[PDB]
């Protein structure tokens, strides 16, 4: 039985060792929090920091691939571990390029892929003249800050930024694509962000197919491994630019597990192990919500309006296991599937007002 | 959070527990086998037997409300604790009548539900004769013996045992159905047994809608709570009758999983926690099929084909996570979806032959 590492036990690890072991392979969880929830529930767990350079190397060698659930990671000595041989997914140098925003945009906007305009900040007031405010701002590496007067500028990031031109939004999208190191590529439905995901995206043919195919094209620049999250913007003027890339399963691509035929996590194992990937038909629209924590809250988790929610048809939760609650914290999703996208928006609207994440 | 006691860790215990925790309660499981498949993923484990009167007793009295993943446990404690006001679904007194093919029998009988005509045996010689050859012997509680002559009568079933007569069966069919406290009841698709399972059967509508009317009546005359499975029988003369009822989720349904809004598991959380029900909406025809541990292979196991397998579009699996392989042990199912079901089957049938549960 094949073995699996995986580095940040949190819930994206979790899902992801729990589809891991369903397909019968054994996973090791690497988290400095004793008992996380990924290492709960996998084989093995190594209680060690996102920088023990030491522990990270014993997940690495003591595996057959090795896989991560984010990006606040020891990238260095992965790469090391890389190059000499060890089975890394995604790669620790396509980590690198995504961890620092403004290198990011640099390999997009060399590899042909749309992108919003941009510039390094050298000279942070001199080159803000370039856009005029209003301005986007943006920390190189993990945040964004938009720029519309002068106070605001005079009070700007501190630290290595970059900025980029404020961007007429006129829906902000996300695809989910997989692809094996043999080359296969699966890509997802593209949704739409209404933090509220609508699949599939209520836009033109036209578009849908533009933002599937830059999608594969970062993956395929990449040459990546796994499965990857591209968030874009469909403009005002009706263009498709990339926002950003997250080189593993992402928040917006939840929805997949209760409409698609594989979710986004048994893709992700599939395209780590090399596997044949798995179909990503849409069997029914799906209206996914986050749920998380109320605004001045804090303690032990509780969840209200259960009863009142589960009455509407489609909807189904998705709860995680958290001991504490904090305002803005995810502490869960749910999601509403219905043959019709606008029922299932309305019925999801409906349910977001009814449940909430309260504390004691 | 309340608290949901089950009694059996294994691989359907597992499940349930998964999907309750997802709903946001607190499980803690019973079973006599320390690190059982559901402890290992539920919040605590009472490692006891199933018929450790005192422990159980501890486990509903800790717990809110209280169900199990088998039949084989101590009913009559159950019964005195459920006599005291305790919630365990389904009740003691519904596993009572199960648990017992003829009361069983003599209970459906009492409430109109088509079944095969029956008698208990007192002279087994005797009853046979006013039967006529051949007859069906079937034990009240433990498997069955068709008596084709009085030669048959030598080896027939010792013990308690009840006959009835015999059924020229055309197609074995099952449907899943959850009612609440509150009386709403959830009916699935009726499927096909091929052990392979068929979703839906292949049976003339007329047929499928009786047969959801039958499995519907049984729990309705249960007052049931929690999800059930109804087997029938469709005879070569037309009639449906029901065979056997199962008092929790059922190997016949784990294709809800794949196919189906809501699963079987997450239903039966549901009803015993008097939740609204979920949709049983089927999203796309599926053939599942068990993987047992081939002959001849014992230890831990180790799978073939599959990339060859998942290199069939629709295929998914569902390794469960057991410390040993065994001849004709249930080592987990894999599932194929599509649109056609005749392809599916064709498909299921064709990965039959190449994914198979070996010993490392
Ligand atoms: N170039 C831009 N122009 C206008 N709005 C932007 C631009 N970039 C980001 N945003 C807005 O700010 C939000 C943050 O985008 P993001 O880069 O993903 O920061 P985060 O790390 O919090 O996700 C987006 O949801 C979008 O609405
Ligand atoms: N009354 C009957 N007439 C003809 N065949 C029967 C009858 N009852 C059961 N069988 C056959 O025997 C098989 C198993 O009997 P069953 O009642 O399901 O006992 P068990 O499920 O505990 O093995 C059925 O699948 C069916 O094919």
């Amino acid at each position: 039985m094949k073995k699996i590492g995986i580095i940040g036990g949190g819930q994206l690890g979790k899902m992801m060792t729990l589809e891991a072991k369903k397909m019968g392979f054994y996973v090791i969880v690497l988290d400095p929090t004793p008992r996380s929830p990924a290492g709960q529930v996998a084989d093995e767990q190594i209680v060690a920091g996102f920088f023990d350079s030491e522990r990270i190397e014993d997940l690495v060698k003591g595996s057959d691939v090795t896989t991560y659930d984010l990006e606040h990671i020891d990238v260095q000595t992965l790469k090391k571990l890389y190059n000499e041989g060890y089975k890394i997914h995604p790669s620790p140098y396509t980590l690198e390029i995504i961890q620092d925003k403004f290198v990011q945009k640099e390999f997009l906007k060399k590899n042909g892929i749309p992108v919003p305009e941009y510039k390094l900040v050298k000279d942070l007031e001199s080159d803000v003249r370039e856009f005029g405010f209003p301005v986007v701002q943006k920390a190189r590496k993990g945040g964004v800050f938009i720029i519309k007067n002068e106070k605001d500028l005079e009070n700007a990031i501190k630290g290595e930024t970059y900025l980029e031109e404020f961007v007429e939004i006129e829906k902000e999208l996300a695809v989910m694509v997989a692809r094996n190191e043999k080359g296969e590529i699966a890509c997802y439905p593209v949704v739409e962000m209404y933090d509220t995901v609508i699949a599939p995206a209520r836009i033109e043919e036209k578009y849908s197919k533009i933002a599937r195919e830059i999608a594969t094209s970062v993956v395929e620049a990449l040459e990546g491994v796994g499965i990857f999250g591209i968030e874009m913007f469909l403009t005002k003027q009706g263009e498709i630019l990339v926002n950003e890339i997250a080189p593993r399963p992402h928040n917006s691509g939840h929805y997949t597990i209760e409409a698609c035929v594989t979710s986004q996590f048994e893709q992700h194992i599939r395209a780590i192990m090399n596997l044949p990937l798995g179909s990503t038909e849409l069997l029914i629209p799906a209206v996914m919500v986050n749920l998380l924590g109320e605004e001045g809250y804090y303690g032990k988790p509780a969840l209200i309006g259960l009863e009142e929610a589960l009455a509407i048809e489609g909807l189904s939760l998705h709860f995680y296991g958290k001991k504490e609650t904090r305002p803005y914290r995810k502490m869960g999703h749910f999601t509403v599937v219905d043959r019709d996208v606008e029922r299932a928006l309305e019925k999801a609207l409906r349910a977001k007002k009814i449940l909430k994440v309260v504390s004691e």
